[PDB]
């Protein structure tokens, strides 16, 4: 049965909720981004109201084939009504379409939950600043002190020289880099523009971008790998063996890959900065672990909530095991003492 969690209390509201059938009382299912754990469930059988942003409900729609009827998208930052209670959409700073939520209750509650989110300053000058936030129900993926990791901005700068010297060095190379899902756009679409090239990807990958709403998107991408000089491949063939096939396929247009494998945090934060990153290499291919997050790091997370000050948190990651929970609350009880809420 659905947790509690991902309830929202004195409504019929539901938060990323789908793999449990039908919930007894919901009303209105809110979907806060396109991420198959959070949509898990969803598909061209569900029968009921979803509530998401414009992007996500493209993607509902052409991916997931939901029926149109069963989609209402809300714009960004503007006040709406969904059966009765007020809700704002703010970008959570995630991937392409996703959302945090802010819900008025009726009774005077007001409940902030984040989705998945990489917390900003520029958060702070938001609609949230305006009144109190009594709950916050919060992305705790890195909730402890050793998740540390640059800016994006620094991932992208280094990125992008890297592929530029390459490629300028020995302009019969070839850029790859891994995805799975939606997110980490910038990655790509950075290293092709500094290169002056398309992205070139598959078909599935092409149509899931397509739904974006990214500005110029038909300049930026194609299905036509020969004639493009970065190409995007599932991250599972982000390796010696795979890279070598996939340079067999491409018909000796090429005759050396540098890759990147964007991932979250491995153990290597701790010490290394991202200026002293060496690729590892085997012969013609060359292989670069870049660690670019779209999650809180552990100070951007207490940073928001010492501003936001909420009277109650609800963690919506890592809350399945006693430890993990209990390690948490610690956290969020040092956080409110030395902040004085
Ligand atoms: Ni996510």
């Amino acid at each position: 049965t659905c947790p509690f969690y991902k309830k929202i209390p004195g409504t019929g509201f539901t938060v990323d909720a789908f793999q449990y059938g039908v919930v007894e009382g919901c009303t209105a299912y809110f979907l806060t981004h396109f991420h198959s754990d959070h949509y898990a469930g969803l598909s061209k059988h569900f029968t009921f109201p979803v509530y998401c942003s414009e992007i996500t409900g493209n993607l509902l729609k052409n991916k997931l084939h939901v029926q149109e009827q069963y989609i209402h998208p809300l714009p960004l930052d503007t006040e709406c009504i969904v059966n009765g209670v007020k809700v704002v959409l703010l970008d959570a700073n995630h991937c392409p379409g996703a959302v945090m939520i802010l819900f008025y209750l009726p009774n005077g509650t007001v409940i902030l939950h984040t989705g998945d989110f990489r917390a900003d300053p520029s958060m702070e000058r938001s609609l949230l600043a305006d009144q109190k936030v009594h709950m916050l129900y919060l992305d705790t993926t890195y909730c402890s002190p050793e998740y540390t990791f640059p800016s994006q901005q620094e991932v992208i700068r280094f990125a992008i020289n890297t592929a530029f010297e390459a490629v300028t060095l020995n302009p019969h190379a070839l850029v790859v880099c891994g995805t799975y899902s939606i997110g980490k756009e910038k990655v790509f679409l950075a290293i092709a523009d500094v290169l002056g090239s398309k992205v070139g990807m598959s078909q599935e990958k092409y149509k899931t971008l397509q739904c974006l709403n990214i500005p110029e998107i038909n300049s930026l991408i194609t299905t036509d790998m020969c004639s493009s000089l970065v190409h995007l491949l599932p991250m599972m063939q982000i390796n010696f063996k795979g890279l070598q096939s996939h340079l067999k396929k491409c018909g000796g247009k090429y005759n050396q890959i540098l890759a990147f494998r964007p991932t979250g945090w491995t153990h290597s934060n701790k010490f290394t900065r991202i200026a002293d990153v060496i690729p590892q290499t085997k012969g013609n291919i060359s292989i670069y672990g870049i660690p670019y997050s779209e999650h809180s790091s552990y100070l951007e997370m207490k940073r928001f909530v010492q501003w936001l000050k909420p009277q109650k948190i609800i963690p919506t990651v890592n809350v399945g095991t006693w430890k993990s929970r209990s390690t948490m609350e610690k956290y969020f009880r040092e956080w409110k003492l030395e902040a004085g809420y």
